[PDB]
């Protein structure tokens, strides 16, 4: 039982100076070459244990799922200040949400239908653009947001509805925090980071208006409600409950954060498909063969479209939008691969390192739907595929998201083809911002009706 | 109420008190809470309590009267002996103390800091002539002049303003880069228990790091061969002496540059004020006259004979309020404070902005007013609410070097120049472009016209 | 979410002054009347949560088995001083022992055979006493000890073998620690107790000799031994063998502590049977009807003797030899009957209060085999019967001990009858020492050969 | 650099228990010391305790790092989750107050010295009533020292046969025993819990409520009579503090208990003292002669006499040094990560300051194991300090009773020998001063002695 090996940390800086000018991801890869799949790295004076590769990450998040399932200190209540009670009530709330979330996919109106409706409204908008050159960011935030809106408030919004615009602004609107390296070293010496959520005034711009809107919908909802026949999330909340309107803000927030990842995946997907017209075609042909140019694509179609499915896996794999996964905390002294990780140690499951694992993918860095296709061109599981993560806290939205990706993706290409000022050979898929995320470069595209 | 915890607004699950902030910023938000709950109250960031200290009296009772209890660092800076053993822990203690002590030699002592500043002051005057009265942004200039003081002290000699090592080092330490967030991401961070932002996530930083590091290696060498006690030529060979790992120097340099940046920004703010108040620039120009003539360069001993220029610099620091929430600390033991109890390890914000604007100590908290530091006979007077370097066990290690830079740079500049800008006094706006945890002065233009 | 209610503690003394002249057990009962089945009591400045009644003890030890399974601070390794490693190894050792113990019960000779053999050697000894008045303490320690010797060393000892006498002395020989109330108050104020194991010099009297004997047996064992013929625990140890001998000393220690309880249960059992001769008769008659006076009793007989079984249950229930159970520790913040018990809080499962639960026994305080018999005089389960405790840490020896109690009790009474200077009406079953235990009064008894 | 203190490798469950001698814990610790040095780590169960040996180590810990080594054990630590803070600070204020009230000097209704002097006279009288018979002085010594506390607390001394006083002697001083076996002890270690805890013995409650009641009445009677500024004793000091303002009468029980625990050690010191003096008649004589030269046979000894009697003083020091009644000191707890002699002791580590090892430090006493008044006397026969002398411990928690106790030892000891001489059946060569058990205590063997009136 030794602790995981790693580079020796400096006082105050930890291993900060052992990062490449080439990025955090490369640095992690370099460390991994040196020390192996489980190594320890120091941020400030704090140890974090870093998991790399499909096998290590799956042994941790799946085989010792419970041990590797803790949250960060920011999310741990102090019973000396708040009592137990909020602790247990949060537990129950979480489980209620974890449960209801599953229910939407099983039911039952249905999520597939709401997404189909939304895809229709989308195709219509794309015609209105009459093949002009656009940035799809806003459009893709809109179509994925509405799926949440329909599920929570019961009904989708209109793309130009000023509440829906205000809520797109609250949740998706960037703001930035300015730092310098001298300040960062002083933060490390302090023990405290300068930035924390809500330090930017912008956040509050739209908050109260959104809050108020929620109040109204809870009321309009309460007026008409009948268990055990709950319509949307709002009136499920009312039953469970039977101040707190803020529980809804919180849940909506969580769902929008996943939705942002969903929207960015589509936006990245369409960048890839500009770069690879031949793939756009085989997808157009598989839609022809399976759906025709008549009906809208449906979820049952996916099973009969292994090439479109492989293509979407591959879009999520290279898009790698959450490259360090979400850090967790170990809940107890844990034996792992011949080392010991002490209770409460912070862990990074580096998902990027699975999604690019050379033991699981033939060309880890090259678009290759063949990663998900067998000899007979059927869909095959690949164990390195884990963009929603794994185990006890696997993405709550996996199903909603995978479903949005399929319907929006085929429905768009069934009705349109794409083009841009940039020649395939010259599309650059490398992330503009590569810190803790992999945000796709912004680009222009034109949606031309196949009709 | 035997021993209660400090009162505060009720927190929401996950968000804490995040929705209890104003569209008008944290500082207002805090002041509002203060009105409601008093000088010591509890606020929740995520699920974590932080106890907030407001007003001169509370802040002084904590940081001074219970200095030790209020002296801890945040968790990021606490070593885990399970991972690293004790030893590094005690070594850092010793290193910190050595550095704390070394800070005073500048204080009491081959050539002096005051001298080093005067020399820098001269080079500056020269540079300003070269401007020839053109409009310029003084950011870079002020970073340069204050940075050099640290360079002279550490490497033994100042740099040339266009020396490409010094430009590279200005870039490492002072160059802004930004981290992009959204509100939905932030609420997900709170839910996670972890922040996305942490030092070094921006790739920019490494741009100049290795080059700076190598340069340090070289100076440690050139130092090691020539050097010998007890003739500590500068900080580099003070480090060699103690030592008989270069990265220890990078760390110390880093710390001094962070305080320097605040020093430079204070000057930059100071001059914006002085554009807005020409009448004060004049009384300062006049005081320098009685005191110093127009030929010799100002010296530190002049400060005691210039209460109006002193008071004016206090007042620049007060309103500049560049570290409004102080530096968060941690309580080292269960502590009784003003009728409440703060548990061991609780995080604490000493809100220095609230002492610097304390109505009980400053007649016009929000208005430039040298009278705040002057008595009836226009002599300098202590004001208790004045605490921009903080107080107590961890008072700014640079307080001396900084106060000294501010005096020599401000008087030496005004002795040789006068200032002007496209913007009419009435229209200069001193409100911080962005605050965040900072109160950053709006960028502006200014002209330095040689006096003759 | 409130903590369990209880009496207000004084500084330093805690609730010490809230105890009766009438004893700890009654004091708690008075407290239970006042506060309910779950209450908080202070020893020194430390809270301990006390569980009373069959329902609460079963809801904690069984329904939340894991949460209520922790050990006291004295048994918790500090990884700062010893690393993890010893921690995990002890976990593995414990489970290996937990396992082999169950296996042996299932099993060149069965455990039951070894107890049968020992019952024979006992019967013989009782004849050599030729009906003389004796104190059976030593005899009952001997017969139960040998069962452990045979299992660990492979073969039983001779009752006068001087190794075995030395062994009996180490493990079972009383020594005492002297205290005053003024010293005790000073200990509480100190935060430290004076007593700790091994402060009495007497312990070492026989330790090295015993240790050496173990060495020898490990050797004599290592020479001969081989699967698929493990002869006993010693060579099981050798086999899992794949600083060292002392692991046997430790296990032997543990087994002798439960053995002592077993021996004391027989000794208490025979006291009861002096007091209720008719009961001894019905037992003699059920042995007649079922075993006869020819063969030795066997374990399969027990199923066919519900009266003797019910009478042994009742002996264990009233004997109440471990009335506070063994304190445990709570492993996490726990919800329990409307309260919260914080992580690490010490917990007393007060077994005596189950064994005397008026909700489960008609006459809690009166010998009554009817507690375990139905209308047709068949054996019936009683939920308040838990003298081995319950749940994840139920007595490791439950099976060996129940089997010793049956064969030794029937085998003795099949061959002897009992008598004493004291008239039934005058036998007093109240414990001479009512500390944290319930030690039966010492007495004299004669065994007489039956005919 | 900063490694933990060295020690013997512990076994699972048992810790270092098998590394103890048949020869007792103290010898076991001395053997480890030889092997590992003055600071070493030993394991009780799975719990590390750092052991401090020698005058120098114990003084560097309790004195030079006084605060760091001043913690109490877990039993005495409040969990604020259950009790809040408040009881915690109250206790602090309470400790400090008590500490303060005790620091009044020996002479100032009337002084402690006076009370002791009075008590010595009632003692002398009792020893005459024995008319030189052979007695066991245990009860007598508990009585005389107990009374000092009674006088201080209740305002007046008790009569040696007063049935309240006999009941209180019984509550506080009466032994009871807890029976254990080694197999049970190994199981306790495995459990994580000890069977023994204060109050498991029913005997304690025999006299508790009667004592409590007595305290009630006294408080009331006191309440009736207070004329501060004319405060007679501790009872109305307590009442007075409360007045500025259960915990009510219970705080007194608790304090009384604490004082009787130190009193027991004071009484056992005298009892051990007189056993030594049977063994060394020539020392009894030089003491008798120094009492002659200094006090004469006419007045009662007074405290001011001690300064003028360096031989009696040295003899009493030596009685306390070899008596060694608290050989392991009182275990403490380290309040913070602490650098000590090149090692680190982590926050909350339990510490044994082994006072026996200072009291017998060959570096400070020429003949550590032999009675030798010379340890405290210089060349001219004047008293000299010895650094290894620390039977009340040192530092922030030095015995609260040091003054009262040293004063009782001087007045009782001189007064007795001014008025009596001593004898016993056993010849001095044959007196055996080795303590009966060796387990955290060094109880002197019981013995008989005769007190023979001197008759000037
Ligand atoms: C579009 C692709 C998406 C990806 C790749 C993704 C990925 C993830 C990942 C990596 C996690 C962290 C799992 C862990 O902690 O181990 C996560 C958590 C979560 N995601 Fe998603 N997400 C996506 C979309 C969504 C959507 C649409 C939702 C809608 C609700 C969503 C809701 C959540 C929630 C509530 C969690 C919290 C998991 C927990 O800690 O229990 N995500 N997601
Ligand atoms: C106007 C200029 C400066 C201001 C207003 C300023 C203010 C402060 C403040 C408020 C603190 C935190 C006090 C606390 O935690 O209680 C601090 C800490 C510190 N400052 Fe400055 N500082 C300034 C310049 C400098 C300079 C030039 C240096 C260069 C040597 C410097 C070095 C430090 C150091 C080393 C600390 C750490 C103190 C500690 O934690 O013990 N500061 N400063
Ligand atoms: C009538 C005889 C016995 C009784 C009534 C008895 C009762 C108990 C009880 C009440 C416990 C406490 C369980 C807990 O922690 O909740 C216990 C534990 C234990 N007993 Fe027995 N016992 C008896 C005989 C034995 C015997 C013969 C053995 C021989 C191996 C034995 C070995 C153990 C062991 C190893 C444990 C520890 C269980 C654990 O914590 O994992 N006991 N016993
Ligand atoms: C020869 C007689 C005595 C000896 C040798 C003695 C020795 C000691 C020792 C070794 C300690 C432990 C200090 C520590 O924790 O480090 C102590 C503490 C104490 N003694 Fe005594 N003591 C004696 C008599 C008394 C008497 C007569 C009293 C009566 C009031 C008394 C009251 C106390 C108290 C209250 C403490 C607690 C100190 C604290 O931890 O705050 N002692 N004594
Ligand atoms: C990401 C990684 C580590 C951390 C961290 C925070 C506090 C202490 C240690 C590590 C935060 C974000
Ligand atoms: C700056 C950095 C961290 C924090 C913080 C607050 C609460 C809990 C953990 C960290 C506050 C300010
Ligand atoms: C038995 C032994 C120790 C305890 C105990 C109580 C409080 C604190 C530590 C231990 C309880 C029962």
């Amino acid at each position: 039982g030794k602790l995981p090996p790693g580079p020796s940390p400096l006082p105050v800086l930890g291993n900060l100076l052992q990062m490449d000018r080439k990025g955090l991801l490369r640095s992690f890869l370099r460390l991994r070459e040196k020390y192996g799949d489980v190594f320890t790295v120091y941020l400030g004076s704090r140890p974090v244990v870093v998991l790399c590769g499909t096998d290590a990450i799956r042994e941790a998040l799946v085989d010792q799922a419970e041990a590797f399932s803790g949250r960060g200190k920011i999310a741990v209540v102090d019973p000396i200040f708040q009592g137990y009670g909020v602790i247990f009530a949060n537990g129950e709330r979480w489980r209620a949400l974890r449960r209801f979330s599953l229910a939407t996919m099983r039911d039952f109106r249905s999520v597939e239908e709401r997404i189909q409706e939304e895809a229709r409204c989308l195709v219509e908008e794309l015609r209105k653009s009459k093949g002009a050159l656009l940035d799809n960011t806003l459009l893709f935030h809109s179509i994925t947001s509405n799926i949440i809106c329909s599920i929570v408030f019961g009904k989708r919004f209109d793309y130009k509805d000023p509440v829906f615009l205000r809520l797109l602004d609250l949740f998706f609107q960037s703001f930035s925090l300015i730092s310098s390296f001298s300040s960062q070293v002083f933060e490390l010496f302090s023990g405290f980071l300068k930035y924390f959520p809500g330090t930017h005034r912008q956040i509050y711009r739209n908050l109260q208006e959104i809050n108020t809107f929620i109040g109204q919908s809870v009321e309009k909802h309460r007026a008409t409600l009948d268990p055990s026949n709950p319509r949307d999330f709002i009136d499920v909340y009312l039953l469970r409950m039977e101040h707190h309107q803020n529980l809804i803000l919180t849940v909506l927030s969580l769902f929008f954060a996943g939705t942002e990842t969903t929207s960015t995946t589509l936006r990245y997907g369409f960048l890839l498909m500009l770069k690879y017209p031949h793939v756009t075609e085989r997808v157009q042909k598989e839609i022809e063969q399976v759906i025709g140019s008549h009906r809208p694509p449906a979820l049952d179609d996916r099973a009969k479209m292994p090439y479109t499915d492989a293509v979407i896996h591959e879009i999520q794999r290279l898009g790698d939008l959450i490259p360090f996964g979400v850090p967790h905390t170990v809940t107890k002294d844990t034996q792992f691969r011949g080392y010991v990780i002490p209770k409460n140690t912070e862990v990074f499951p580096v998902l990027s390192s699975a999604l690019h694992d050379p033991r699981y993918f033939e060309t880890p860095n090259t678009f290759n739907p063949g990663h998900f296709l067998d000899a007979n061109g059927a869909l095959k599981r690949n164990e390195g595929f884990m963009p929603f993560s794994l185990g006890k806290r696997i993405c709550l939205g996996e199903g909603i998201a995978r479903t949005e990706l399929f319907l929006f993706f085929t429905t768009i290409l069934q009705n349109f083809s794409i083009a841009s000022p940039v020649p395939p050979e010259d599309i650059d898929l490398t992330p503009r911002e590569s810190g803790v995320g992999n945000v796709p470069p912004s680009y222009q595209i034109r949606f031309l009706a196949r009709h």
